[PDB]
């Protein structure tokens, strides 16, 4: 009886449906899939990307990106919610292929730069090629590209280095404040007694306190659902969209109830 | 007019005065110098070490570490209170010389990787050879080897990794619980309104309140002057020590007055 | 229609199937499986692993050491053949969970750093858990463990960092002389006009008669059959087992009509 | 008698004479020191660097680039001869500070990776701040930025990952084959029966047969008393300058005089 083979890392189909550009704000847009938010940003110096989905998914960022006239050496920075397969996935390869620069926290780079092995909660389970991030970042700071500015928000939980990222973009002049804010979600976490992750539950809590009071009028998220985006209906995507206190009071519902359930 | 040669990392003379191991507790040694802490415990299954001072005291811990029929490959781990030049200096030798493994949280691991350069406050001031770290650890992650007991306890303030270790040792049968706390000083740190560190504040207050509210029966610093120790005169060398208690008050009088002092 | 799934690297089940420890000399052990080669030499002072097998294969090699009176921490030094993931799979789990140490060259180094991503010929298609180098040796490096020296043979060809190993041990006091000589094979390898791999015929060309000219009396393979070796026989595993000569010679052959079999 | 101070890696006062950027041919220009040479090459989609000098260069290279209309943006790749203090210096300040990526080789990018710790022949006496190389190059690997390519030529002596590079620019119409050859010296480096370094001989020598046959009208150094260039001397400073053959040539006399001299 042989040794069991390895499994791959297997997503919903709606997480690989290529969708074409669509536009958020004066210079925000979204490059990624149905299912799997991929933000690039457009400055006079250059373009700001912040994640990229499954790591299959690196051609199809390049197309979209160059469907907006940047090049690839014209992608500066990339910028990351957490450092997981099916968000940190391609950049590995955008590194090597577009000449940019990770900027993340030392929780999202020493996991990032193991390529997810070793997680938490998952272990080996998913893996992706490893990355190097070349600029430490601190909860707070504010890193500026092409004048626009994005400050950390770190949020704990989901990831060790989870960081929400809050920038000031444009709607034909209307400044438009915009939160990505990081997953708020344990799926299968072991939350009580956790000895990987010791302060796991209050820095859940803690996280919650950190999005609800969060500087933004229009709120997104590495997946859509979970703010209740639909990327599909192209223009009318953003209607339903939920508050930054309506995301995180909704999410910590849900982790009471996970916690609660978990004692019995 | 050339540019300017580079400048060593030059310390008191103290700081490099060898000594004799001297014993803490049952299981617990100093084997550093007169004003620079390394210790040493011996456990059934081998020894741990935590910090190591300055990187050209490689030669002399392994001295010490002999005469506590201690072998290099009888170093099993390396715990770190925070990594810089006076402290984690011989950590990358020590590596190579005895087969051990550095274990350290996600702020000191990225710190130990570049060899202390960009220094969030002294920059590539001071540097010494760079070291990986073999574990990363958690907020109150206990580290057991030889059956004793490390737990880790977060003190972000110096560096954004710092670290206390507390662990239980014998005293001829009495438990003595000791408590390894790190610097809680900011020389020359820009306190208010920093852009390398913005939440450097907060940081240092919940530091303060970390270290008072630790499991301590006797405490010790990387600098033995941090909590009056006086290693020079050997056996009463822990007479006139502080508490956790006045450690962290004494260290919040002196940040309190520095940003008191940096208003003007 | 969606982007596709990945594709999990899956072996033949012979590869999988663990076998007990089979005895090669007084001091060479293997504990791989029948088609996956894991050596481990039991010294005075510690145990050296060479190669490893599949990733999943942690948890039986630790088994087979532990029947070998090996427990975790008597395992020093892990050394490797080239880094792929059936050969150097379970490299960073075993660190995690044994505190050895990782001796191979540069270029088998930064391949192992990024956990077989990027091959010159592979891609991101095999893909192991990133493990690091805590000693990086040159071309005939001698590393010593327990007075048994292990010398390193570059022979750059399947890997950048390809290396064959020599030893002497014994045989109930007659001295042998053992080689385990990595693969020389090219499975789909571009080898005439490689962008990637340029000196790739000459690099090749040159570990076949690096392969002919190594003392030894005994060779091994990571994969058995490449040496002709039967590790299901039991005893008469290294019955019908091939030289230095044969084994370089044969493989040159097959290698020489892969070249006329390209430029048609 | 405490144990002694560190030193500062002190140089020459020639080493860090700020000059002008001097033009070399229609697109390479020199922008180090008078007796330390810093290249930039201005193409049409970015320039390329080849070494910096001593770490505390960086600023006056980011000056030299800005007079020659190059922003900190514009400098995309970061080619290295070998990477020691005097060479590799300001490599992890100028990638925080512009954007650029770093391609080496293997040897080159793991010495750069622990900069320039535990060299070969000088230990921890020289060590510059860490960087981490983006791109594995092999031997004979083209780079191609701006339509100008670069092609690698390994030259295994003074480090192991010692590069010489060639590039044909242009001089008013007429094509300019460069080559950038590696310094061929062995200052203090121990050539018969080195542990560290087993092979350095054959690695020189085949090394002295490399430079040789290179493609080069105009020969430079990363040292110009090497090549008998005078950078001090503006336009003709490339007058008496030696060949390839006449460089190696003069090279291997003074290794053979050098080994000769070990034997006594
Ligand atoms: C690692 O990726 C996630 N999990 C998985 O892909 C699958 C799993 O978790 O069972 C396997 C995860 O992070 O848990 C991703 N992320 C989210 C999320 O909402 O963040 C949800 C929920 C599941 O899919
Ligand atoms: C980097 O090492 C320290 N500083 C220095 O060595 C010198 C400096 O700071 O001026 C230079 C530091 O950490 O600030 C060390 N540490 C402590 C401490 O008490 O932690 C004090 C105070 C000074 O010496
Ligand atoms: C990467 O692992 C090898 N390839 C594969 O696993 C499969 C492939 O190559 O098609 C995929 C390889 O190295 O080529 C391994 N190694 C050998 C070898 O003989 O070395 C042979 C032959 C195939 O299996
Ligand atoms: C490490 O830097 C070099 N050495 C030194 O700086 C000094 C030394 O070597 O004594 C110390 C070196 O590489 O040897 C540099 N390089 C060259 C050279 O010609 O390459 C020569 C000769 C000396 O200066
Ligand atoms: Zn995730
Ligand atoms: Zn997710
Ligand atoms: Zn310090
Ligand atoms: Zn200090
Ligand atoms: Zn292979
Ligand atoms: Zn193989
Ligand atoms: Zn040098
Ligand atoms: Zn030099």
């Amino acid at each position: 009886a042989p040794l069991p083979q390895l499994r791959a890392y297997t997503v919903d189909a709606s997480w690989l449906q290529p969708m074409a550009p669509l536009q958020v704000a004066d210079h925000t847009w979204q490059i990624g899939t149905e299912d799997l938010t991929a933000l690039l940003v457009q400055t006079a110096e250059g373009a700001v990307l912040l994640d990229g989905g499954m790591p299959q998914m690196a051609g199809h960022l390049l197309d979209n990106m160059k469907l907006r006239g940047v090049a690839p050496q014209d992608l500066r920075l990339i910028l990351l919610s957490h450092a997981h397969a099916d968000h940190a996935g391609p950049v590995a390869e955008l590194k090597r292929r577009t000449g940019a620069h990770v900027a993340a926290n030392a929780e999202t780079a020493v996991l990032l730069a193991r390529g997810g092995s070793n997680d938490l909660h998952f272990g080996d389970g998913i893996t992706y090629p490893p990355a190097s991030a070349d600029r430490i970042i601190m909860d707070g700071e504010v890193v500026t590209v092409g004048g626009i500015a994005f400050t950390a928000h770190f949020m704990p939980g989901h990831t060790p280095g989870s960081t929400a990222w809050t920038w000031t973009d444009t709607r034909d002049g209307k400044p438009v404040r915009i939160a990505y804010a990081d997953s708020l979600s344990a799926p299968g976490y072991q939350l009580k007694g956790n000895p990987r992750y010791p302060r796991l539950i209050e820095d859940y809590k803690r996280s919650f306190a950190t999005v609800r009071a969060l500087p933004c009028d229009l709120l997104l998220t590495p997946h859509p659902g979970a703010s209740n985006w639909n990327y599909a209906v192209g223009s009318k995507a953003s209607a339903e969209a939920l508050t930054c206190n309506a995301y995180a009071d909704a999410a910590e519902k849900k982790f009471d109830a996970q916690l609660a359930r978990e004692t019995a």
